[PDB]
């Protein structure tokens, strides 16, 4: 049995804390907030900062097999690189692509770089996306381009430093908000899967990425890259493809990684808001919870509970195609009616 320790547990700490416990692993957090979203979820929970105190994290790798980082404090991630030649067994994590990744602006002269297509810069007609708001005076630092409709995809990409797997599309379901609220698989794209090892091989990449794209009207573009472990495409990539990208992962830093299922899988998030009425939402509103374990579980079905001010609930349904799936979909939704007394 293998022990993982996580940097960091909320949305990115559950995601790699969920995979790791489909894969057999132990899972160790590391959090500076004592009321930590996924404190309960974890197997053991050490609560303390890690820049703080480096030695408490420098010892807990005496005793793991693997440390993750998994948050977006540049301060954390930062002091992380300066101290990581001291860990006593792998950091799972690419430094330099992260510094790029992390930078809107510095990401776009990476794609460009390499010719890869992205939205035009500062456009002169409408609409404008400013960077999360759509616009028909700002801080000069601002991201502004063209709005480009249609389908947003993602992939993630596990390197070793020399060969690059590309993994499994999925299709990001997007709010009012632009915030996401539901992700499901998608087939092969030729395309895609070429541009995003490309953005993969010329980093190299030692590590995980995903790679996020618009299927435009007048073609794909490549929208953000982020080098850091993602959450909830990598439950459907689970489901859907076979392939735990923990366990990608882990192997990237350990024997490494080899280039190249077929079921469905939906993945949502639903409050249960004023009076029980079943309402979407995406990963900003679980983030403000308190509390975030499993729920229900049978065949084909994953319900897990985050709480707080109104309880969300994480739902994961799986089968060999569409139509096993949403049956599965409307089983869980009844799990919650006539349990809570739940519309939708
Ligand atoms: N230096 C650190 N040591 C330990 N845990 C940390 C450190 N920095 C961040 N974390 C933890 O990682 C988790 C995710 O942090 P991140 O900054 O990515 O998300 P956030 O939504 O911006 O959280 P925050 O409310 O802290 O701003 C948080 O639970 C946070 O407490
Ligand atoms: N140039 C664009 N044109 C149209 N929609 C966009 C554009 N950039 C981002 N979006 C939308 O905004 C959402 C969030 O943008 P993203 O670049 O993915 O930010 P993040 O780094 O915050 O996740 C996307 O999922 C997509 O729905
Ligand atoms: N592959 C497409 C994924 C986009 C989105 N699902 C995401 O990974 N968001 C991560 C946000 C994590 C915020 C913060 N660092 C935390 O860990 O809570
Ligand atoms: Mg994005
Ligand atoms: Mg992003």
């Amino acid at each position: 049995m293998k022990t993982i320790c996580l940097v960091g547990g909320k949305l990115q700490g559950f995601e790699a804390a969920y995979l790791s416990k489909k894969a057999g692993m132990k899972v160790v957090l590391v959090d500076k907030n004592p009321q930590a979203l996924i404190r309960n979820y974890a197997d053991e929970f050490y609560c303390f900062d890690v820049i703080k105190e480096p030695e408490k994290l420098l010892e807990l790798s005496k005793r793991v097999d693997a440390v993750l980082p998994v948050n977006e404090n540049l301060a954390c991630i930062e002091f992380l690189n300066s101290i990581k030649e001291k860990f006593s067994c792998p950091v799972l994590f690419d430094f330099e692509a992260y510094r790029i990744s992390r930078d809107k602006k510095k990401s776009k002269d990476y794609f460009k770089s390499i010719g890869v297509p992205t939205p035009q810069d500062r456009p002169s007609k409408p609409p404008y996306f400013v960077k999360a708001r759509i616009i028909y005076g700002l801080e000069p630092d601002t991201l502004v381009e063209e709005y480009v409709e249609g389908e947003v995809v993602s992939l993630e990409v596990v390197g070793d430093g020399s060969h690059f797997a590309v993994v499994k599309e999925t299709l990001v379901h997007i709010d009012e908000t632009y915030d996401c609220h539901m992700v499901t698989p998608l087939p092969a794209n030729p395309l895609f899967r070429q541009i995003s090892h490309d953005l993969a091989a010329n980093l190299p990449l030692k590590g995980i990425m995903d790679v996020e794209a618009i299927f435009g009207p007048k073609g794909l573009r490549v929208i953000e890259i982020d080098a850091r472990f993602p959450s909830q495409t990598p439950t459907v990539v689970y489901y859907s493809s076979g392939i735990n990208l923990i366990e990608l992962l882990f192997r990237a830093f350990t024997d490494g990684v080899e280039e190249i299922e077929n079921k469905y899988c939906i993945y949502e998030h639903l409050m249960f808001g004023e009076n029980g009425v079943l309402i979407p939402v995406g990963e900003q509103v679980l983030s403000m919870g308190s509390d975030y374990g499993k729920f229900y579980e049978e065949p084909g079905i994953e319900i897990f509970l985050c709480k707080g001010e109104y309880p969300v609930f994480t739902m994961v349904f799986w089968g060999k195609d569409r139509e096993e799936t949403g049956a599965k979909r409307c089983k869980g939704l009844s799990v919650l009616k006539e349990r809570f007394g739940a519309v939708l």
